[PDB]
DNA sequence: CTATGAGTGGCCCC
DNA sequence: GGGGCCACTCATAG
RNA sequence: CUCUCCACAGGUUUUAGAGCUAGAAAUAGCAAGUUAAAAUAAGGCUAGUCCGUUAUCAACUUGAAAAAGUGGCACCGAGUCGGUGCU
């Protein structure tokens, strides 16, 4: 008979519970055989199962990489441009200078010149690092000096400036203008009062660049700056928006009444992660708040850095570090002579030793600035004659270096002023120079467009750049190989996302107006009005929703539910007293980029014009999708014949960010076959129906829906290779849902090839696309009329019906004490699904649920995964007399040049051969675990023998190699398992089978006073915790017993039991919340530390694997049902 | 008598 | 989080 | 939710930046310290101002791979599954 049967499952981000259930909710056990050298033929298991991996990773981390690889590249060969320039004239003066810069890394024997690579005689290095003890003071020398320069040095300024060239933020030529405190700070206090219009703040007569500039703490500017501004307050959000503009860590909370805490820095590394957060609870209307606060924070920190304006030069960054560094050397002579008078006993601590956190540690250890100052500001405190210097350490400018952290503001057009003045003053010299000045600053100023991408020849899967011709592309021909505009064409089809209401069609900016429009008409489709006279709240009409638009919406930036009231109910209307629904304080729509190209192009009737819808879509998307003026002025420039110079120009410098949730094709795109009208048409009049976007849709009478199913295409989903990116989620749960198909696959061969009547599925979206994909590869018959046999039904379940089922029921979910718990969601979401089926004997079902949930044995299944990744970890270490550290080049010898250490192993290989031992070179048979590294793992596949014959080991046996990935799992004496983290480390392979009754009581005692439910059965569930007590000392017995068995871990179970009698007087939810933390000591998986009341017992580790090459090997397909059993004892024997 | 492997504790990770 | 590595002490064993 | 591009500032590593005096040496005292070069996953051939940490992967047979194929059933029980019966 074929026996009717579902499958439940329970998809998770980590496991896949998976069950089979009879008409009966039984769990059929089946004998199954077993493959392999061993004894056991046959096994029988239940099934029911789950199976573990590790969690998906994003391609962030590969995508920061590569990036960063190409940066690198892309520095190198901007080196090797000057070289090539500089290479004919470098000859005639020293022909080995670029071979000793190359060969500078190498130690003294590898160096095939001279060890000093400026010069080449150590007479001459010492003269110059005593004549310019920095490269700052080079570059003063070449800015400022008018005689003939040794050509060497002006390779060395202009390959530093080339090298560090600074960033690209500031747009277009020039800079001081750009660079005002003044200008900047006027522009903050314009956002603000844009945003903030109620509250308006007078910045007129407040001398910003003075306040902000000043040599005072960060704290004393920003009350000083508050001061002047008449109400406001160092607390306000303006306050806290200078503070972040001066780097401190203000507090956001106050000023948003957020749950949390709110707060940012611009020096941390996470300020982007931390600004997304902070907008998506805010709004995104904030934006430019912070992109001026940002610009404001460069103004300054260019101030600060750029001391030095009085002087008539054209260097100011090299005569700003040459006063850094003056400052400095006069601070340490005065602090080694204060520290030697009163300090006598520190000076060492000081001054010589590197361990600390002091001088020493500071410059020749690994102390930052901040370290550094906090050990030294207790020092000083304790000292006379420190004033200044505290002054200094809190204005952070004692004892600083010149390559700080701070650099990361300087504009690169300051480098290219200094570059510019060398190759002007040199040129009178150097006739090469003078030719070459041209290309030298388009070297340093060119910069690959970030539309163009990389420049492949197809052989780059991420390239889309087009081709004029087949020249090698340099900074000074990119113009005249590369197709500009196709390349940008190509960009703009790549780039921009995909609808997803329509898949094939492309979201319209966040900014544009029709986008807005829709936003607008749609929170004014549920506005209600009550007026006087009135037994019901109304909906406003289309006329109404067109007036109101046009008074308000297009007059005011943010209108509220007040000024709504008393500008078009009682002055249009008449109404006096009006009430209104749906609407609490504002509108959150609103014309925003309306109102702007209001401002600039001021000419309203080319707004409301119908006509120029097209034309104004174009101009925002243009203005979105790109940031380089040269492509927003050429695309624009079909629009010149309509608007003036200034408007054109004011248009040029507007910027959009960010991109909608529609596309225009889904709004105003498609029609209602019926009456012709769009969605916004609908939304802008829908009569007394009044459907919003969600009711359009949906809306059975109109051919939107019908539209919308036409157009979105059901596609395989996941289980098609190269397809699953189709699907919409995490990378980790499209994980989860390809081992669900492969476990549905596989559950399918197992029970005779029979497919399953119901599928529950258990885990909104995503869950549907699921449904069709096991769906689809479900049901394979087509009948005459086209319609589906539906032999297989996938039904999706809510997690709280299994919720309640489990606390209604005694079902409790603890999930410290094992993994057992997915395949039992599993089985409970397979009987629920059936239940509610066979809708659409109560006892005997309780207990037949109950008997399954007592069931010990449980296939849960580590997937066995061959890891890849980075070959170890990015620390260079210092050089050491180990073998363990891995060379950074193939002729960099780790023990002279250190370099990475700590490999990771992508799989171990169980090696038969013979190896020499003792200085007697005596060949002696072994067998053990070898570990290939992810480095190795090509060289390895490529051909093991020779590579295992390189590694030592003789008389190799090609037909023993066994490819042992990580957790791959050895069945030890009693049981025991042990799962293979690495090749010289292991993990627990063994789980606990609490009986329920313990696991019942375990969830009721650590829940006493939280339970959830009627005060008669939380007494009597207390009444049940303490009268059941005993099994507190049972818990402790049975996870001794366990332990004893096969976690083998006596100290710490010691340590255990020893401590549970010290607490034992403890009270019971105490106890329990305590023990609950035990079960770390035999879960699944890597050892895990715990604490026990005060005390912490330490991971216990199993460093030893000699133990598992007489073990029993086993392969467990990806249910677990299938196995093939290696015994290894067998194996390599004499 | 000294060279070799075996476990335990602690530090470390762009 | 969890695997790698080093220093110290212990067992081994020619 | 996901994917992609262009740049910046650091940091680490080795070398260069002549250490002096008293002392046979161990060592003690003193002087100095802020910068630069090179590398930043080993490398690869398709030789590009390209690619190299995402995704996928139990065992056996066919293959280069993609990919395909390989493992009887019913009942009574449960400490990681055991027993009984038919084929």
């Amino acid at each position: 008979m074929d026996k009717k049967y579902s499958i439940g499952l329970d998809i998770g981000t980590n496991s896949v519970g998976w069950a089979v259930i009879t008409d009966e909710y039984k769990v059929p056990s089946k004998k199954f055989k077993v493959l392999g050298n061993t004894d056991r033929h046959s096994i029988k298991k239940n099934l029911i199962g789950a199976l573990l991996f590790d969690s998906g990773e994003t391609a962030e981390a590969t995508r920061l990489k590569r990036t960063a690889r190409r940066r690198y590249t892309r520095r190198k060969n901007r080196i090797c441009y000057l070289q090539e320039i500089f290479s004919n004239e470098m000859a005639k003066v020293d022909d080995s200078f670029f071979h000793r810069l190359e060969e500078s890394f190498l130690v003294e024997e590898d160096k095939k010149h001279e060890r000093h690579p400026i010069f080449g005689n150590i007479v001459d290095e010492v003269a110059y690092h005593e004549k310019y003890p920095t490269i700052y003071h080079l570059r003063k020398k070449l800015v400022d000096s008018t005689d003939k320069a040794d050509l060497r040095l002006i390779y060395l300024a202009l390959a530093h400036m080339i090298k560090f060239r600074g960033h690209f933020l500031i747009e277009g030529d020039l800079n001081p203008d750009n660079s005002d405190v003044d200008k900047l700070f006027i522009q903050l206090v314009q956002t603000y009062n844009q945003l903030f219009e109620e509250n308006p703040i007078n910045a007129s007569g407040v001398d910003a660049k003075a306040i902000l500039s000043a040599r005072l703490s960060k704290s004393r500017r920003l009350e000083n700056l508050i001061a002047q501004l008449p109400g406001e307050k160092k607390n306000g959000l303006f306050g806290n928006l200078i503070a972040l503009s001066l780097g401190l860590t203000p507090n956001f909370k106050s000023n948003f009444d957020l749950a949390e805490d709110a707060k940012l820095q611009l020096s941390k590394d996470t300020y982007d992660d931390d600004l997304d957060n902070l907008l998506a609870q805010i709004g995104d209307q904030y934006a430019d708040l912070f992109l001026a606060a940002k610009n404001l924070s460069d103004a300054i920190l260019l101030s600060d850095i750029l001391r030095v304006n009085t002087e008539i030069t054209k260097a100011p960054l090299s005569a700003s570090m040459i006063k850094r560094y003056d400052e400095h050397h006069q601070d340490l002579t005065l602090l080694k002579a204060l520290v030697r008078q009163q300090l006598p006993e520190k000076y060492k601590e000081i001054f010589f030793d590197q361990s600390k956190n002091g001088y020493a540690g500071y410059i020749d250890g690994g102390a930052s600035q901040e370290e550094f100052y906090k050990f030294i500001k207790p020092i000083l405190e304790k000292m006379d004659g420190t004033e200044e210097l505290l002054v200094k350490l809190n204005r952070e400018d004692l004892l600083r270096k010149q390559r700080t952290f701070d650099n990361g503001s300087i504009p690169h057009q300051i480098h290219l002023g200094e570059l510019h003045a060398i190759l002007r003053r040199q040129e009178d010299f150097y006739p090469f120079l003078k030719d070459n000045r041209e290309k030298i600053e388009k070297i340093l100023t060119f910069r690959i467009p970030y539309y163009v991408g990389p420049l492949a020849r197809g052989n780059s899967r991420f390239a889309w750049m087009t081709r004029k011709s087949e020249e090698t592309i340099t900074p000074w021909n990119f113009e005249e190989v590369v197709d500009k505009g196709a390349s940008a064409q190509s960009f703009i089809e790549r780039m921009t996302n995909f609808d997803k209401n329509l898949p094939n069609e492309k979201v319209l900016p966040k900014h544009s107006l029709l986008y807005e429009y829709f936003t607008v008409y749609n929170e004014l489709t549920k506005v209600k009005y009550v007026t006087e006279g009135m037994r019901k709240p109304a909906f406003l009409s289309g006329e109404q929703k067109k007036a109101i638009v046009d008074l308000l919406f297009k007059t005011n930036r943010k209108v509220t539910v007040k000024q709504l009231k008393e500008d078009y109910f009682k002055k249009i209307e008449c109404f006096d007293s009006v009430e209104i629904s749906g609407v609490e304080d504002r509108f959150n729509a609103s014309l925003g980029t309306y109102h702007d190209l209001l401002k600039i192009i001021k000419d309203k009737d080319f707004l409301d014009n119908e006509e120029n819808e097209d034309i104004l879509e174009d101009i925002v998307l243009t203005l979105t999708l790109f940031e380089d003026r040269e492509m927003i002025e050429e695309r624009l420039k079909t629009y010149a014949h309509l608007f003036d110079d200034k408007v054109m120009k004011q248009l040029k410098r507007r910027r959009y960010t960010g991109w909608g949730r529609l596309s225009r094709k889904l709004i105003n795109g498609i029609r209602d076959k019926q009456s012709g009208k769009t969605i916004l048409d609908f939304l802008k009049s829908d009569g007394f129906a009044n459907r919003n976007f969600m009711q359009l849709i949906h809306d059975d009478s109109l051919t939107f829906k019908e539209d919308i199913q036409k157009a979105q295409v059901s596609g395989q989903g996941d289980s098609l290779h190269e397809h699953i990116a189709n699907l919409a989620g995490s990378p980790a749960i499209k994980k989860g849902i390809l081992q669900t198909v492969k476990v549905v696959d596989e559950l399918v061969k197992v029970m005779g090839r029979h497919k399953p009547e119901n599928i529950v599925i258990e885990m909104r979206q995503i869950t549907k696309h699921v449904a069709q994909i096991l769906d689809s590869r479900m049901n394979t018959k087509y009948d005459e009329n086209d319609k589906l046999i539906r032999e297989v039904k996938v039904i999706t379940l809510k997690s709280k019906l299994v919720s309640d089922f489990r606390k209604d029921f005694q079902f409790y979910k603890v999930r410290e004490i094992n993994n057992y718990h997915h395949a039992h969601d599993a089985y409970l979401n397979a009987v629920v699904g059936t239940a509610l089926i066979k809708k659409y004997d109560k006892g005997r079902d309780f207990a037949t649920v109950r008997k399954v949930l007592s069931m010990p044995q449980v296939n849960i299944v580590k997937k066995t995964e061959v890891q890849t990744g980075g070959f170890s970890k990015e620390s260079i270490l210092p050089k050491r007399n180990s073998d363990k550290l891995i060379a950074r080049k193939k002729d960099w010898d780790p023990k002279k040049y250190g370099g990475f250490d700590s490999p990771t192993v992508a799989y171990s290989v169980l090696v038969v051969a013979k190896v020499e031992k003792g200085k007697s070179k005596k060949l002696k048979s072994v067998k053990e675990l070898l570990g290939i590294t992810i480095m190795e793992r090509s060289s390895f596949e490529k051909n093991p023998i020779d590579f295992l014959e390189a590694k030592g080991y003789k008389e190799v046996k090609k037909d023993l190699i066994i490819k042992l990935p990580k957790y791959s799992l050895f069945e030890l004496e009693n049981g025991r398992k042990r799962m293979l983290a690495s090749a010289g480390e292991l993990q627990k392979g063994n789980e606990l089978a609490l009986p329920s009754k313990y696991v019942n009581f375990l969830y009721l005692a650590s829940h006493y006073e939280k339970l959830k439910g009627s005060p008669e059965d939380n007494e009597q569930k207390q009444l049940f915790v303490e009268q059941h007590k005993h099994y507190l000392d049972e818990i402790i017995e049975q996870i001794s017993e366990f332990s004893k068995r096969v976690i083998l871990a006596d100290a710490n179970l010691d340590k255990v039991l020893s401590a549970y009698n010290k607490h034992r007087d403890k009270p019971i939810r105490e106890q329990a919340e305590n023990i609950i933390h035990l079960f770390t000591l035999t879960n699944l998986g890597a050892p895990a530390a715990f604490k026990y009341f005060d005390t912490t017992i330490d991971r216990k580790r199993y460093t030893s694997t000699k133990e598992v090459l007489d073990a029993t090997l086993i392969h467990q397909s990806i249910t677990g049902l299938y196995e093939t059993r290696i015994d290894l004892s067998q194996l390599g024997g004499d």
